[PDB]
């Protein structure tokens, strides 16, 4: 063909992947919650950038702005959050997001036989698979401050990809892409995400911003 792109295809841990069809195969209520991690997520990340710029004010110069966007879109089913975070390496997102086991993801999958609610599923180290309740794939876009922009991708079936990221730059951050489930477009409603991120998710140190289309 015309243009060329490497794709990096990796295995999922094997208790993550199994973590993942459980969440994607069985019946949970309290589903909002997969919000309230990833905006938890993002937070964490702001942490950090902010905590390095503290001795390397220059680890600001990607960007000065700590904050977290959502972007919901209707065209294309997509609810995005992004921030202006410390990013992830390639190895970050390799190692981070599947490939390296997790102490609390047995003890997880242990506690929702038992009846747990997903709710509890960020106190157990693997919150970002509660992204798999609402969507069918889900788009990691990120970009470290010394690295280049990368996305991660997954519509699980045991595997995800990485490849450099073709797409808008970024400056410095993550942009969490979930492709939602037709029916769980309720995600997309400027209601809906207000009352979900006041109900869930109030003590951010951070300013988030809605963006209704
Ligand atoms: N928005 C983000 N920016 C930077 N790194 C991220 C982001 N989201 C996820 N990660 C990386 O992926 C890892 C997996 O995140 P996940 O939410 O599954 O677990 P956690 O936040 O470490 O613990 P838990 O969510 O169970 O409290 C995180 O530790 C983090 O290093
Ligand atoms: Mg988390």
């Amino acid at each position: 063909p015309m243009e060329e792109e490497e794709v990096e295809t990796f295995a999922f841990q094997a208790e993550i992947a199994q973590l993942m069809s459980l969440i994607i195969n069985t019946f949970y209520s309290n589903k909002e919650i997969f919000l309230r991690e990833l905006i938890s997520n993002s937070s964490d990340a702001l942490d950090k950038i902010r905590y390095e710029s503290l001795t390397d004010p220059s680890k600001l110069d990607s960007g000065k702005e700590l904050h977290i966007n959502l972007i919901p879109n209707k065209q294309d089913r997509t609810l995005t959050i992004v921030d202006t975070g410390i990013g992830m390496t390639k190895a970050d997102l390799i190692n981070n997001l599947g490939t390296i086991a997790k102490s609390g993801t047995k003890a997880f999958m242990e506690a929702l036989q038992a009846g747990a609610d997903i709710s509890m599923i960020g106190q157990f180290g693997v919150g970002f698979y509660s992204a798999y309740l609402v969507a069918e794939k889900v788009t990691v876009i990120t970009k470290h401050n010394d690295d280049e922009q990368y996305a991660w991708e997954s519509s699980a079936g045991g595997s995800f990809t990485v490849r450099t990221d073709t797409g808008e730059p970024m400056g410095r951050g993550t942009k969490v892409i979930l492709h939602l489930k037709e029916d769980q477009t309720e995600y997309l409603e400027e209601r809906r995400i207000k009352e979900i991120v006041k109900k869930h998710s109030q003590f951010i140190g951070y300013p988030i911003t809605l963006f209704v289309e």
